[PDB]
């Protein structure tokens, strides 16, 4: 009978709690968000795991440059200069990657990606209580959970304060939504 | 200058992030679903808190009959024979509520809500490791959050069993969605 009906509603209201409820869905469509509205060629969330490993876990790339979603590597040491830097809350705008000593060795990675400038954007995490890993303050009392990056790559791309304030502010609202996402 | 616009959607995106984050939107928009989909007058979510404390959280009335929202008590104490069929995840279908020994007491919130018939929808939660109060099991590991219920008021309807299997599907896809965002 119309018994099918009925279910043609559950499988909706399942789809939006499973949609609503998992962290790619919110992370894929702000960065399809903070791509569209600053007119930026890639946007990545490279994600930092605590065992040394790291991952773009999304990325939003006009169809011009390669996706670099899904790259990876393991044992990620950053320069303790700029994790102060990222502990601290605060973008870094790089408005020449390619002489950015800080990401001397990503030129296997830059030139693919073919990024010419970009801003960098912490998402941290109150982490309290016991744990403790390669991405993780004790004078900050926070961690590292990775970095939502935006890439200049037609252009060596000139940035305003506040397009780095703007892109921390996305940043530090990912931070709230992935704390309570983690199971 | 259109800096103004950059704000414009931050706004939108930080909107969307706290919309689906908090738990009463998807609430309200589960009740707002079941309600339109069985037909039924109210659609409430009768949450229980172990203090013994209890009150309807989300509410979907037609308008034709009482805003129980936020209609509360304390101390609330079931029947037992009640709550093992609760524990054990089966919903509970009330043809005729007017007689219905265990909600003889529900007398005063029957005639106003005008309730005829209903199902009563456990919401579960898995609760390991320490947690103790009165909504609790041992023997199913399971403690009862609330109960999505579902009112006839406008005649005493009676309830095929994939009527409750339906609502009592829909509160399983609530216990999920709620076990992720108490913070
Ligand atoms: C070189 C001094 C070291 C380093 C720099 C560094 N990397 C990032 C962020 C990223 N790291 C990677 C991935 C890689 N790390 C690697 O060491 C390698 C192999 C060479 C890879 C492929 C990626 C993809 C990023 C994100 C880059 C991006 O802009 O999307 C940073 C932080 C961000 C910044 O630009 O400030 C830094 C400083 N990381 C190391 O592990 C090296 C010892
Ligand atoms: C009487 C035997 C006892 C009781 C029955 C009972 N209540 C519910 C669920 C609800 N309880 C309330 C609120 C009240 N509990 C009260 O004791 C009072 C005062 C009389 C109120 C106002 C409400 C609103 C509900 C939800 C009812 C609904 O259908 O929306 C149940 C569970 C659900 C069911 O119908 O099986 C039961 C068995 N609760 C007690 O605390 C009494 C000792």
């Amino acid at each position: 009978m119309l018994q099918l009906q009925r279910q043609k509603i559950i499988q909706d209201i399942t789809q939006q709690i499973r949609s609503t409820l998992n962290v790619n869905h919110i992370l894929a469509t702000v960065t399809q968000q903070v791509k569209e509205l600053m007119q930026v060629e890639r946007v990545i969330i490279f994600r930092l795991f605590p065992n040394g490993r790291s991952q773009i876990v999304e990325e939003v790339v006009s169809s011009e440059y390669a996706a670099l979603k899904n790259y990876h590597w393991e044992d990620e040491k950053w320069s303790q200069e700029i994790l102060d830097c990222y502990w601290q809350g605060k973008p870094r705008i790089v408005p020449d990657v390619i002489n950015d000593i800080w990401t001397s060795c990503l030129v296997e990675y830059t030139t693919q990606g073919n990024i010419q400038s970009k801003i960098v954007a912490p998402i941290l995490q109150e982490l309290g209580e016991n744990e403790t890993g390669r991405w993780v303050s004790s004078e900050h009392k926070q961690k590292l959970w990775g970095v939502l990056v935006v890439h200049a790559c037609s252009t060596k791309r000139v940035w305003e304060e506040d397009e780095a304030q703007l892109l921390q502010q996305i940043a530090n609202q990912l931070a709230i939504a992935i704390q309570q996402l983690e199971h």
